[PDB]
């Protein structure tokens, strides 16, 4: 009463406004750590989709081959009697493009920085 | 002095509210970001891993018929000559399961309009 | 002007303290979520990562054996009639480890709790 109330809002306001900004600060190294976190998985994820595809790519070439070698090999059986396979080229891993979300998630991080708050200073209670 | 205290508090305020509610929109859009990047994340990382096991279950098929057939070759070899390999289907991908997450960071992203600030104005400053 | 400018500040600042917590709480949820969600992630791109190089081994195997098998048959055959395939082990899947980041955004939802604001309170609103 005597004469606080005026400088307990402004008390709040300076509080307001460094918890504010401190949570702005932090908020930020979130979403540049998730951005950082989902690079890696994307990275991660098309490499393993790729080596899988390449692997499909030549065993599919690979019981082509085999499933060839034994008809040539029964074929000359007969022969000398005589005298005497699911191709999996089908399967395939995709992909994933997230690129256009980590770059927005760190756009938004560097944005931030525009969410500041710069309180107006009163010198009578500075 | 002369009568400025009640008017700074009250443009701190303003500002307060327009760059926490600021902050507040660019965080939804980083939300929503985020469940986008994880649901097509959990997408490819699922499809890949039934491309793995829709192979495994063929490979194996394949390798339990090519022994068969070495078999039977082998034999037949033996009377001709006479009268004159590891199973794989162990191996699994197991699958992913975020949706919930997902669906919790969207509705987290839809609720913080609910954290937005309305600010009472006072018309002796507006 | 009779006396509530005082009184609308205060309103204000309750209001921006409540919405601001609300907030806070609210991210914190979708930090925890995000953390746990890459978590899962990390586990199965793992895990499928190692399944799929487990198989990569035992394939390399099979196909040096039955390009043996194949060659000893060929061989008979030659001796009886007388008488009478690419490598995948370069295939390699790599694993991811974001763990680091998971257990930042763990970490920054903790210290979240540090950027609350405490309202300090005026009894002549109260
Ligand atoms: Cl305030
Ligand atoms: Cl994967």
């Amino acid at each position: 009463g005597i004469g606080v109330t005026q400088n307990v809002l402004y008390e709040n306001q300076k509080q307001i406004a460094n918890q504010f900004n401190k949570a702005i600060s932090q908020i930020q190294e979130s979403l540049t750590t998730t951005s950082t976190a989902l690079g890696k998985l994307q990275d991660v994820v098309n490499q393993n989709a790729q080596a899988l595809n390449t692997l499909v790519k030549q065993l599919s070439s690979n019981f082509g081959a085999i499933s060839s070698v034994l008809n040539d090999i029964l074929s000359r059986l007969d022969k000398v009697e005589a005298e005497v396979l699911g191709d999996i080229s089908g399967i395939n891993a995709s992909v994933v493009n997230i690129q256009k979300e980590i770059d927005r998630l760190n756009e938004v991080a560097k944005n931030l920085n525009e969410s500041l708050i710069d309180l107006q200073e009163l010198g009578k209670y500075e």
